């Protein structure tokens, strides 16, 4: 199967600079030579080049909405593209709010895909609940259909198209919700496991349940959408917005292990890894590496061991 | 509901100077006005002043004994006060020796109450029993009926009350524990999960247990008395007694959390926080930081996210 | 019962120096008083003397393998003699390339031993399937019967005799695994606990599972061969090959409860102890003091607590 890793050095989805060099960074770490030595055949697009909106004016509360639609609506696109080809996209962030075009993008050529979303926020606050007008902080919310109208159309979204139901995505690693985004996650129904499930059942239990919840009945297409951030500040600390408690170096990876062996794995997104951010070079280095592992995980790397096949070692 | 906030300056309980500046630190945190923002009243008693006792000479082994007794004289009076009123006791550590107080006056209001003991002692050394005379570590040892006048009295704890059995109590945590200590709990049957049970059984369970153990029957109020050291020293540096291998940011939030939901807290003890002790600032904001946020998750916050109820965020 | 300490201040089983110091620090932490604390007898054989090989030339790419074969001659026969003595024998490594006279010995005595391997390498690379000549990383391959023959004859190991087969051993912790050995692994058929295995199910059900598949039927004595690089580099930090997301300090010892618990101990090993790996004087500390604990916990002491039979402490 053939790999298609996309950079996204965008950072209007929050106030925080640097975000945008997440890309130069997880490449620097050698992401796309490792990558090579999987089983996969892998090509980089390269990083796509954002046009900057002049005279971004403020949606009531929301901040660079111009920017940010534009960025993402050409992001879709080629992820489309790709998808269209056959290829597994994987999307290198600047911040989450990229994540709209990334599964728009996905949704259009596999229309019945599921979102497994790792991170320790939500992100579904809509225009009207967010505190800050950041959208990197609601990028569920302009994709799920059961949010369609339930705000105001914001300048240079309206190309986006609610590609998924609160049924088609499950959280994990949730720990620093919104008043607002609680209700809406309660409201719509949607399955989550915050950190306390985790705690409560274990990280094997949680991935058992979370496929059955969304590979029950149809097998489908995977996007994993995974915030950095959703692992505890200790070994991704280079994020805008950590919070402790969070998921472990180990429980990050049995997810994406256990994502792998499913053989559904179709789009994947490694956000919000911040290279300005780490207090130490070895903090961004932590950062890094981890994110690095995580994405070789997705894609065949086991913790096990790994053997080319036809191959007698003896 | 309503809370009340009692602080407990005292460090006689120990060797360590320091402890007495907990509620300090812990305020200096914004623990009251955090506390606000939850769906319970809070109220803020202040510092109790605690008269010292000239001329206390050494028990045998105990020191500082009617220093001790006096203060948590005191302190008993005071929550036995608040208790009758009906609202919810939290009291601010120093030492751990102040639980005396904290739960006889608790009892004197409610002779039904259950022990949760979160802590990586068992703190029942008697009179008779302690390597080092430090009262801080026998507490329970003066509320078990079980245990009493199997030691002579004490100076200045007379007032004191067998008023809980060794039913009656289930500690949580435990991984140091001496041989005089851990004979006490064997031959008297005290149910416990040291750090060997979490870890064969999970946060999960242990904490499901431990429900059925003293709720089975009948429902009664909780006093929680938690001693931040309880936690492993990468997370609650800021103690007299680290001990290595214990519980983590997440599993004592867990407590704290499954506690919240049985709706019957009704006593709290956050225990041992030593400023002083925090090798560098930041060791200290750890320690203050999560201690504050275990109370906050005693009353309601949870990780998975908290709204205002009748309030349409949409 | 009777314990024997055996010192093997060795270190050609891999290029980096210091590990020869690792009985030193172990003792000079107390590990043989601490011991006597048990209920076990305890007496220490003192460390061997190796006797180095001079123009020990490297065989193809296997390093000193005239030196290491040579030393691990030595250590087995202290070994057998000790264990004919029905003594526990317990040895303090060096490298773990001295686990080939340590099982070896042993083996001579009890032929119907099984092996639990703690550590992070499989260390069963074969003198033809290494990317370095070190030896510390092919111990497992010289002790299988299955591997016999698969690989040329080494000078200085003429001696040993594959006396353990596939079915008897049993790895916990593995984590960086070549490719060769994976092959191996998953070609011969061996039990494994990689850390997916122990995030997937909990060290407690992983030690159940250990237990019935080599004791299901026959219940024999048990060789626990040690590696401290087995646990997370937070924990152990001074080992030649540390490898992040190993076990914790928690799980280490939850692993040498049960296993003491079994009452079947008969081997043991603490190896890959590096004092002068230590980047600060703490981290070496850190580092004795678990390997230590370990030792301790497999012959006794419990988290929970201990107290001496037969003893009325009140
Ligand atoms: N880092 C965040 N999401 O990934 N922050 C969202 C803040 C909610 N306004
Ligand atoms: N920190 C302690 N308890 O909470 N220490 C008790 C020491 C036993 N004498
Ligand atoms: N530390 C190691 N095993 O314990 N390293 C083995 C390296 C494989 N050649
Ligand atoms: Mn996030
Ligand atoms: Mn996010
Ligand atoms: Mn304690
Ligand atoms: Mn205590
Ligand atoms: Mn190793
Ligand atoms: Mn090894």
């Amino acid at each position: 199967k053939p790999i298609e890793i996309i950079g996204a050095p965008f950072s209007k989805g929050q106030p925080r600079g640097g975000v945008e060099k997440g890309p130069a960074a997880l490449r620097k770490a050698g992401l796309v030579e490792k990558l090579k030595e999987t089983e996969y055949n892998v090509r980089d697009h390269g990083d796509l080049a954002f046009v900057d909106v002049p005279n971004d004016s403020p949606f009531q509360i929301v901040k660079n909405p111009r920017s940010v639609g534009k960025a993402n609506e050409q992001l879709a696109a080629v992820v489309a593209e790709t998808q269209k080809n056959g290829t597994i996209s994987v999307v290198l962030g600047g911040d989450h709010s990229m994540a709209i075009g990334s599964i728009s993008g996905h949704a259009r050529v596999h229309p019945d895909l599921c979102v497994i979303w790792v991170d320790a926020h939500t992100d579904i606050n809509t225009p009207l609940t967010t505190s800050s007008g950041n959208l990197h902080g609601q990028p569920v919310a302009f994709l799920l259909k059961e949010l369609k109208g339930k705000f105001p159309d914001v300048p240079g979204f309206s190309w986006v198209t609610p590609c998924i139901s609160a049924k088609d995505i499950v959280y994990i690693g949730l720990r620093d919700v919104d008043p607002g985004e609680h209700y809406i996650i309660k409201t719509l129904g949607i399955k989550y496991f915050s950190m306390t499930e985790v705690d409560k059942l274990g990280i094997g239990k949680v991935m058992e349940e979370t496929f059955s919840y969304l590979l029950g009945r149809k097998k489908r297409p995977i996007h994993l959408s995974f915030d950095v951030d959703g692992l505890d500040p200790v070994f991704t600390p280079a994020t805008g917005t950590p919070v402790v408690g969070g998921l472990s170096y180990r429980e990050g990876l049995y997810i994406t292990e256990e994502i792998y062996k499913t053989g559904l794995l179709s789009g994947l997104d490694i956000m919000e890894v911040n290279p300005t951010l780490g207090k130490t070079p070895e903090e961004v280095t932590r950062t890094v590496n981890t994110a690095v592992a995580l994405t070789l995980s997705c894609f065949g790397t086991k913790r096990e061991g790994n053997h080319k096949p036809e191959t007698d070692y003896l």
